[PDB]
């Protein structure tokens, strides 16, 4: 329906209402490691472009300042193609390259979510364990994961670290669902993180200017090859983002 596209489109328009009520839980976190401080600038702009139901993601990526060397500053989110459902984001097994991103340290990535819940889901250990598996560039002591979960009328945060047994268990799971086996609490653990607006952070996707696919989910997969580039990201409901036809 070309007229519910609309609709929708301007219904989203209302998400911006959710970043004035920020929540992040720093809840008996421990006080070894790193402090990832996310600018409030890209938070901001990464909800409104998102969607409530399908989750979206990005790959971040900061610099340690001089004088505290427990602290990561996230300065930079990456959108890559991607296609994604209430319970996880697809992304390509390729991961962005470009010599603006080579001098940062990767840190991880950020995604949306439904809703809060008691625990990391099952499906995040196991997208971030093989996120680190396969990227040499990712040191398991510094990446880490936020979930931005839509609470009624806001968005709350956490971020979290898989521990060594979260890594290797995530490593071999086989079904995406909510319980697979084995799947422990001791898998991963929680990591400081602060919501600033000291600086600002700034967005990189894909060069052809499309990183939703959920509506051209033909033209998706994990092996596909793509190049990035400095840019303001599109909102989910973006003129480039409806199906090639409905």
């Amino acid at each position: 329906s070309r007229t519910e596209w609309r609709v929708r489109a301007i219904s989203s328009t209302n998400l911006h209402l959710r970043t004035q009520h920020i929540y992040v839980n720093s809840d008996d976190v421990k006080d070894t490691g790193y402090t990832y401080i996310l600018p409030k600038n890209i938070l901001k702009k990464f909800i409104t472009i998102s969607d409530l139901r399908t989750q979206i993601a990005g790959f971040m990526y900061g610099v340690s300042p001089p004088d505290n060397p427990q602290v990561k500053e996230i300065r930079c989110i990456v959108l890559v193609p991607q296609t994604g459902s209430h319970q996880q984001v697809n992304l390509p097994t390729q991961l962005p390259d470009h010599e603006l991103l080579r001098d940062f340290e990767p840190l991880g990535w950020m995604h949306t979510q439904p809703n809060e819940l008691p625990q990391l889901s099952p499906q995040d250990v196991t997208t971030h364990a093989k996120l680190l598996t396969d990227n040499i560039s990712w040191d398991g002591e510094k990446t880490v994961m936020i979930t931005c979960s839509f609470t009624p009328g806001s968005v709350s945060l956490t971020a979290y670290k898989l521990t060594p047994s979260g890594y290797e268990w995530g490593k071999a799971n086989t079904d995406k669902g909510n319980n697979p086996k084995g799947y422990m609490p001791t898998h991963y653990e929680k990591v400081q993180m602060l919501l600033s607006d000291r600086f600002l952070g700034y967005f990189m996707v894909p060069s052809n200017g499309v990183w939703n696919y959920n509506f051209q989910g033909q033209r998706w997969s994990p092996a596909m090859k793509f190049d990035v580039c400095l840019s303001n990201p599109k909102e989910y409901y973006h003129e480039d983002h409806k199906p090639v036809h409905f």
